[PDB]
């Protein structure tokens, strides 16, 4: 029949130790898992685990830091909640070959494979997906710049065909490959290009991949008002909803509960009658 | 032989009809007093990230109604107002406003300093790191941003007193967080070194204020900020502040006392 599908809602799970110094792992580790179980009972499709954050005023931190973050929570999650699928948030190839090996099929790169040429590789010798995100910047990590664009929709299908063909060059078929087009700091400090890119998202189909997107609450949804975070949920809820209607096969966000309802009458406007 | 305490500067934003706001900024005012605040500024003009400007009219549609309130129902309240403007500069002075805080450091509108100069309120110049005074999400970098702020306060205190402004009312901020750079630890190195501000000969106004410089390395939200604000605060205090800008009156005031007692000499 001509049933639409749902959108897959992909949980963000940050791991970031309270202690600066060593020691207190496990009790990390525990409340990771605890947190990995809410976003599932809330309905959450993908679990997406990060031991590094990318945005802006984020520290870069070592491949074995960031796996002593990470592999005991996959390690966890994958032994009692098997059923779970889960992504990993890295750029690096050596993290993400671990990722691999412990049974996360998403590796989700915000460089889009240009921080670690090895990375890439590891992916295609995998059956895992991969989403290539376009940031405004070479280094991983975004920084707040309010960057300017003839036309954003034009820079950003252009980077993102490059990097699709990159990917495939290096043996990972597209089936395999998943295009964000990033919003908020990674596109532009001026909110207005994460608007145009939400305008315009249906354009992007036309690169034949699944689309990605995650409003969640980022700084483009400040307003008139310039609402913070904490304010930022019904504009999150709109933006996320507006996208799922605009092409979105996946929403990434901290609030899953609300994101994938709002989500949902997205996909029932775009239902069309059983006839 | 006794160090006074910081002023405490509580902050009463009039940013969005109307009249359902006056009541409502009373009630505020009345709660910032209650806490501790030692005087009130208003602002109708958002000047953060994002922010946009507003007209002159707009600015003193939002403000006026709230000075004439809180002048009638807490006629105790010293009141300061945030504004680059000197029209409602002007207008404010005029309604009892003791002192300017301009943004821009009287750069934004040419005709500010001489409104101030003709009262006998206080400016506060603070530095921003942008001309335009809504400053900008920028990740700027300095070589020694201690002199660079140092060299701008100097020459805009020079300017102030070239069109008649004293001494005596010329408060220095040295701004923080976005104000001085997207990159928080600019606004970490202002603070180790306030001291060195003393020899501008000026009071000190910091506003740490639950900024995104103190979001830390667990990038905490705003509603977690408190304790930073609280730390940023006191050792702004011990270092030299006469005045602390915040929303938490009655913790930071607290903080603060303790700030003062460890630079309270013995007897
Ligand atoms: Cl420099
Ligand atoms: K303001």
């Amino acid at each position: 029949s001509n049933a639409m599908a749902k959108v897959k809602i992909v949980g963000i799970l940050n791991v970031t130790p309270n202690s600066f110094h060593d020691g207190g792992r496990f009790v990390e580790t525990d409340k990771a898992v605890v947190r990995a179980r809410e976003l599932l009972s809330q309905g959450a499709d993908i679990i997406e685990i990060g031991g590094e954050s990318t945005g802006p005023g984020s520290n870069t931190i070592t491949a074995d830091e960031e796996l002593a973050r990470i592999v005991p929570v996959i390690r966890a999650i994958r032994s009692s909640l098997p059923d779970a699928n889960i992504a990993v948030d890295t750029y690096k190839a050596e993290v993400a070959r671990k990722a691999l090996e412990l049974g996360a099929t998403m590796i989700n790169d915000v460089s889009a494979g240009r921080a670690d040429p090895k990375l890439f590789g590891v992916v295609a010798r995998s059956n895992a997906q991969i989403v290539l995100m376009y940031s405004k910047d070479t280094d991983p990590h975004t920084s707040f710049d309010e960057r300017q664009y003839v036309d954003v929709v034009r820079t950003v299908y252009d980077f993102l065909a490059e990097r699709k063909k990159a990917a495939m060059s290096a043996g990972i078929p597209a089936d395999r490959i998943i295009l964000d087009t990033g919003l908020g700091h990674f596109v532009s400090s001026d909110p207005q290009y994460s608007f145009q890119l939400l305008a315009h998202l249906s354009d992007f189909q036309d690169l034949g991949c699944k689309l990605f997107l995650s409003p969640s609450r980022k700084s483009f949804l400040a307003g008139n008002e310039l609402l913070k975070t904490a304010d930022r949920l019904p504009g999150t809820i709109a933006a996320s909803a507006i996208a799922v209607l605009h092409g979105a096969d996946y929403i990434r966000t901290h609030d899953v509960l609300e994101v994938r309802r709002g989500c949902e009458i997205a996909t029932a406007i775009n239902q069309p009658p059983e006839r």
